C-alpha cells in the first residue's frame, strides 16, 4: 502493498487519492509561507476525513486579521497565528473564492459573501493550546522518537508542519530528485510540509531514510514542488534539517 505504513509513505504515487489531489502553489515573493504549510495541513486532514480536496484562500488568511495593519509580505508568521485567525474569523473560503496573488498581499480583508464555502464548517480546535510542537534539538539524542512522531502524525492527520532554514534548501546543485543530505540551523524561517517518507540505499550503499517535503515554490522548483530529504543527515551537523514539527489538534466529523 500500500501507499502509507510505518515503513514507507508516499500518497503522491496514487492519482486517484485526495491528497494527492492537492497541487503545489507558489507563494510568490511574499513571506507567507507560513500560511501555505498551515492550510496545506488542514487541506490533509479534510482529506484523512474524507473531505474533497478543496484548497483554502491563502489571501483571505493573509489579509484577515485583527489588530493594528502589519506588513504581510515582508515578515511571516507562524502557525498559531494561522490557528488564531480561524478562531477568529470562523470562515475559511475556498481559494476559487479569493484567489491568491502575492501583490494582492495587503488587500482590505474582502466581505464574504453568500455563494462562498466554508472550509471550517462543523470543524473546531481540541483543548490546550489547539496544536503541538517539537523541537529536533531536544530530541538530539533520541532522534528515533522525534522520527516516529512525525511518521505517526503524517500516517494519520496526512502531513504535518515543519520548519527548516530556506537557506539550507538553496544550494547550488540543489536537485528534487536525489535525496538531499543536509544539515540544520540553529534558527528556522521558513514552513514547509512533511508529507511521506522511505527508506533509501545512500551513494556509499548503506541503508538511510528520507522524508518527502513538500514546499510552497510553485512546482518547477525541486521535484515537482517536493524534495526528499535524509532524516538524519551527515554525521557532522550540529543541528537537524528539520528545526521544528507542529501539529494542528482539531475536530472534524468523518466523512463529507
Ligand atoms: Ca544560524
Amino acid at each position: 502493498n500500500m501507499f502509507c505504513n510505518k515503513e514507507y509513505c508516499n500518497r503522491l504515487k496514487d492519482e486517484n487519492n485526495c491528497i494527492s489531489n492537492l497541487q503545489v502553489e507558489d507563494q510568490g515573493n511574499c513571506d507567507t509561507s507560513w500560511i501555505f504549510a498551515s492550510k496545506y495541513h488542514l487541506e490533509t486532514i479534510r482529506c484523512m476525513k474524507g473531505y474533497e480536496p478543496t484548497k483554502i484562500s491563502a489571501l483571505y488568511v493573509a489579509n484577515c486579521y485583527k489588530g493594528e495593519h502589519k506588513d504581510r509580505c515582508d515578515e511571516g508568521s507562524s502557525p498559531m497565528e494561522f490557528l488564531q485567525i480561524i478562531e477568529d474569523y470562523g470562515f475559511l473560503p475556498a481559494e476559487s473564492n479569493y484567489p491568491y496573488n502575492y501583490v494582492k498581499v495587503g488587500e482590505q480583508c474582502p466581505k464574504v459573501e453568500d455563494h462562498w464555502m466554508n472550509l471550517w464548517d462543523n470543524g473546531k480546535i481540541l483543548h490546550g493550546k489547539g496544536y503541538t510542537a517539537y523541537e529536533s534539538e531536544r530530541f538530539h539524542d533520541n532522534m528515533d522518537a522525534f522520527v516516529k512522531i512525525i511518521k505517526t502524525e503524517v500516517m494519520n492527520k496526512g502531513s504535518v508542519i515543519a520548519y527548516i532554514k530556506a537557506e539550507n534548501v538553496m544550494g547550488y546543485e540543489f536537485s528534487g530528485k536525489k535525496v538531499q543530505n543536509l544539515c540544520g540551523d540553529d534558527t528556522a524561517d521558513h514552513a514547509v510540509n512533511i508529507v511521506g517518507y522511505g527508506n533509501y540505499v545512500n551513494s556509499e550503499g548503506e541503508k538511510k531514510s528520507y522524508w518527502i517535503v513538500r514546499n510552497s515554490w510553485g512546482p518547477y522548483w525541486g521535484d515537482e514542488g517536493y524534495f526528499k530529504v535524509d532524516m538524519y543527515g551527515p554525521t557532522h551537523c550540529h543541528f537537524n534539517f528539520i528545526h521544528s514539527v507542529v501539529i494542528f489538534n482539531v475536530d472534524l466529523p468523518m466523512n463529507n
